């Protein structure tokens, strides 16, 4: 009897399923495939593909009768039809389905109570599901849901929640509320946890603890006690290498953990960890230039027992034990607009990359945060010449449009200008390119730049400092070297919270280039300062 395959998982794609209604000349097995392609198509996010093919379905028997129900009752919790979901559900018998079903059912009845902002009863519902889960992997999925619900729900209800004696509720209501109070304390966190595995031995997420929280459960604090700083600090780059160790050894001040440098231009990043390793060193700074990280990239082996910070991310930079990557990437500024131009309301971004491998990779960095936030892909376009971008614009001048360009100061005062007549109030987004002290001295820029916006370091907002005046100077006013010594500055703050910074979800720090934070690879991403061109002068607007 084929009709029994409704009752186990569905692991093959909808196109197989579909594919194999040819080769079945059996009408009820027909239906059967039907429905086994209907329910993956909404794994696929295909609902009303879902939906029409349920219209399809002629003659089915009781037991095809009960999965159309469950598939019913689940595409309309994904078109928000939580109140018809819910009688759609109890109006089938529980005890006749199977675990695979059961699955199913409550998975639908926790995306109704996530639809409706029930945290908690989103909770119970895959508790329920749990139960009759059988692969591994579903069962990874079900406890990081679970703990993402718990995550989100509000703190002051968690605080003041019940287990209503069910056993399962209260282990994690005890673990989110270990998390919630110790986050800011991640030394206690960890003797937290590590207790709570002991007191719930025999609950779902003490045999398969959630993914944000096993690189807590055995956390470290930092504590540094020798560094080596590898930066290019002779020939090509030497301005480079000394404006950061200028920064890094301003922020570095009185402590006394002993600091050796390497010069990367007077000898390899093959003999330098090598050196550093017999120095009984265990951690390094550094390197600065592309091709020297990615010869770190080309053996990771070489670094194996030592927490490296690198100052840059390549291309090739990925997920390496004690490796992250913190750089002053126009990757991180174009995350930093998608958050940014979000949040100001755009749902129709448009973005004018330049026509080279940097800006497919820029691009793909925006499209990236655009399609967490949005769920969908931005409209990215190359240019090659700033004319390109006026024909971009007037073509999908949608509601709520707004421009993301990378380009050089003088480019953008000319896609301004071609873009003055075509849409006059167009909103405009930039990257730090945008602004230079060579450039901001202009009135015809500035005027000509008047309402954009752009991110920069924030750093910049206090210009009547000592500190800024101090460097500024002696920095001949070249914004591009005060970004290097505020990366220096930050890298000492880094170097010395990276256990924190590496282990930590969600930890953020206060630095002179900004928010920085870090995602899966350790890339250290930094929520920009925003700065607006307000007629003739820079007005800070954001963070
Ligand atoms: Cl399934
Ligand atoms: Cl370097």
């Amino acid at each position: 009897n084929f009709t029994q395959t409704l009752q186990k998982d569905a692991n093959a794609s909808s196109e197989f399923y579909i594919n194999k209604l040819g080769q079945t000349q059996e009408l009820e097995d027909q239906q059967t495939y039907k429905l086994l392609a209907a329910r993956v198509l909404i794994r696929e996010n295909k609902v009303e593909q879902s939906a029409a093919l349920l219209r399809e379905l002629g003659e089915l028997n009781d037991a095809q009768k009960l999965d159309r129900a469950l598939i019913e009752a689940r595409i309309s919790a994904a078109k928000n039809a939580n109140e018809v979901a819910q009688n759609q559900l109890r109006a089938l018998d529980l005890n006749k389905l199977s675990p695979s079903q059961k699955s199913r059912y409550y998975e639908t009845l926790a995306i109704v109570a996530e639809n409706r902002k029930d945290m908690i009863e989103a909770v119970k519902a895959r508790i329920e599901m749990d139960k009759n889960l059988t692969d591994v992997q579903r069962h990874q999925d079900n406890i990081d849901k679970t703990w993402a619900l718990l995550r989100s729900a509000n703190t002051g209800v968690i605080n003041n929640a019940s287990d209503e004696g069910n056993a399962a509720l209260g282990g994690w209501l005890t673990l989110i509320k270990a998390y919630n109070d110790y986050i800011r304390q991640p030394v206690q966190l960890s003797q937290a946890l590590q207790s709570w595995k002991n007191a719930y031995p025999n609950h779902a997420a003490a045999t398969l603890f959630p993914k944000e929280l096993l690189t807590l459960l055995n956390f470290q604090q930092t504590n540094v006690s020798q560094i080596g700083l590898l930066l290019p600090l002779s020939g090509d780059g030497q301005i480079l290498g000394t404006t950061i160790q200028s920064g890094f050894n301003d922020a570095k001040g009185n402590s006394t953990i002993p600091v050796q440098v390497f010069d990367t231009s007077m000898n390899s990043v093959q003999d330098i960890i090598a050196q550093a390793k017999q120095a009984g060193i265990k951690t390094l700074v550094g390197p600065l230039l592309k091709q020297n990280l990615d010869v770190i990239l080309a053996d990771p082996a070489q670094i194996q027992g030592m927490d490296v910070l690198a100052l840059n991310a390549t291309p090739n930079s990925r997920a390496i034990p004690q490796l992250c990557y913190y750089g002053l990437s126009p990757e991180d500024e174009a995350e930093s607009a998608a958050n940014k131009m979000w949040n100001d309301g755009v749902r129709n971004p448009l973005v004018a990359m330049p026509q080279n491998d940097l800006g497919q990779r820029v691009g793909n960095a925006f499209n990236v945060r655009w399609q967490q936030l949005a769920g969908t892909d931005a409209n990215i376009r190359y240019y090659n010449l700033p004319a390109d971008v006026t024909y971009f614009v007037q073509e999908n001048n949608s509601n709520t449009t707004a421009l993301y360009a990378v380009a050089s100061p003088t480019e953008l005062a000319e896609m301004k200008g071609y873009l003055t007549n075509i849409v006059p109030n167009l909103a405009i987004y930039a990257s730090s390119r945008a602004s230079a002290s060579a450039t901001n001295t202009n009135t015809d820029f500035i005027a000509q730049m008047n309402g954009v916006q752009f991110s920069d370091i924030p750093f910049f907002k206090d210009t009547n400092s000592p500190q800024y005046q101090k460097l500024a100077k002696s920095t001949g006013g070249e914004y591009q070297l005060m970004r290097l010594y505020a990366m220096g500055a930050d890298a000492w703050l880094l170097i010395n919270q990276f256990n924190e910074l590496r282990q930590v979800p969600g930890y953020r720090l206060s630095g002179l280039t900004g928010i920085l934070s870090a995602d899966t690879n350790c890339n250290v991403e930094r929520d920009m300062t925003w700065y607006q061109y307000q007629d003739g002068a820079i007005v800070p607007v954001a963070n």
